[PDB]
């Protein structure tokens, strides 16, 4: 790399390391366009195994930049609708909460209230639309936000329906696949087992356990080398050459609630650059980002706006992963961590190396 890339890297991760004991952590920069990478630490302690270009990851919640834009490519299919009510893809949800929930509720966490996780006592089919049945809101649709994988998991999954493929079969066909990303995976197979690093939780190696709705909304797995690709992706949607994915990519980037200085794409979250550091730092606290926040309509949804920060935390048990971008500048970050750490540290560390390079 350019010495400068590295400087600011190298000097902005070694001490985050080290400050949050991190096993292992693979960061890529996207630079004018260009990727560059770097690795340090263990994919598996035990086994001695380093981090290395090819390692997987769990995204946990980075998951849901990819739910959106397969959302986003339906739409452009023509298949979907962000304005259809929930009950057109899901007929047997019949309680009268669901009058006026529509897709674009789902996928924006504005459904009013729909739960953080579904519960793990849900474990079959008909489990769940008991608990999507028998949910009472706490708000009107489209007034208030509250993070929830329960509400962006089922907009993935009705998404899906009118292709009649699996959740997993249209993500693999109509984003990983056209885009590349060959060694990112909703199931890690067992030829990739090899590359699959341990997450670690109080000491304790772990991967992320089966769930309803894991898959839509925190269930993908990557390399450091197809997350640059991804960021790359999405900071030049135009150049992708499948029509709909360019037009899903830009939809997952539109401006349709704002909260604060924040607003909610589909999985993508923006605010404008520049960015006051202090907002994005403090505002990816969990205390700020899964708290109930009444939202403003952008009336209608703004598109994708270049000048701004896009980004997305997430976790799961055992990981830790970040990624931003400045689609105006060409320039992105992702950051994959076996350790779930603070979200600030994540957003401080990102900022201080794309703040150097801007």
């Amino acid at each position: 790399a350019p010495q400068q890339i590295n400087d600011i890297v190298h000097r902005t991760i070694t001490p985050l390391i080290e400050q949050q004991k991190i096993p292992g952590m693979a960061v890529a920069v996207i630079y004018q366009g260009k990727p560059y990478y770097f690795t340090w630490g263990y994919a598996d302690i035990a086994k001695k195994q380093p981090v290395t270009q090819q390692t997987l990851f769990e995204l946990g919640s980075v998951s849901k930049t990819f739910t959106g834009v397969l959302g986003g490519d339906a739409i452009a299919r023509g298949e979907i609708k962000l304005s259809d009510p929930t009950t057109k893809y899901w007929p047997e949800l019949t309680a009268k909460q669901w009058n006026g929930i529509t897709l674009l509720h789902l996928a924006t966490y504005t459904a009013g209230g729909l739960p953080l996780q579904v519960p793990d006592e849900v474990k079959s089919s008909s489990d769940l639309l008991r608990f999507y049945q028998n949910w009472q809101p706490a708000w009107a649709p489209g007034t208030q936000r509250l993070y929830a994988n329960s509400s962006i998991g089922l907009f993935g999954a009705l998404a899906v329906k009118p292709s009649g493929l699996s959740f997993e079969q249209a993500m693999q066909t109509r984003v990983f696949q056209p885009l590349k990303l060959n060694h990112t995976w909703i199931n890690v197979p067992p030829a990739e087992e090899k590359n699959y690093a341990w997450g670690y939780r109080e000491g304790k190696a772990v991967h992320v356990s089966p769930g309803a709705l894991d898959a839509e909304a925190y269930g993908v797995k990557s390399t450091i080398e197809d997350m640059a690709r991804w960021v790359q992706s999405n900071l030049k949607p135009l150049d992708i050459n499948e029509k709909t994915l360019q037009q899903g990519i830009q939809l997952a980037q539109s401006r349709y609630w704002q909260t604060g200085d924040m607003y909610q794409g589909l999985g993508w979250e923006m605010l404008d650059w520049p960015v006051n550091p202090d907002s994005i730092i403090n505002g990816s606290d969990n205390k700020i980002a899964l708290a109930a926040r009444p939202v403003k309509a952008i009336t209608p949804p703004t598109p994708a706006v270049r000048a701004s920060w896009v980004h997305k935390t997430g976790a799961t048990g055992g990981f830790g992963s970040y990624v931003a971008f400045i689609p105006e500048k060409e320039l992105g970050i992702v950051m994959l961590a076996n350790k779930n750490y603070p979200n600030p540290a994540r957003v401080d560390a990102a900022w201080q190396i794309l703040n150097a390079l801007q």
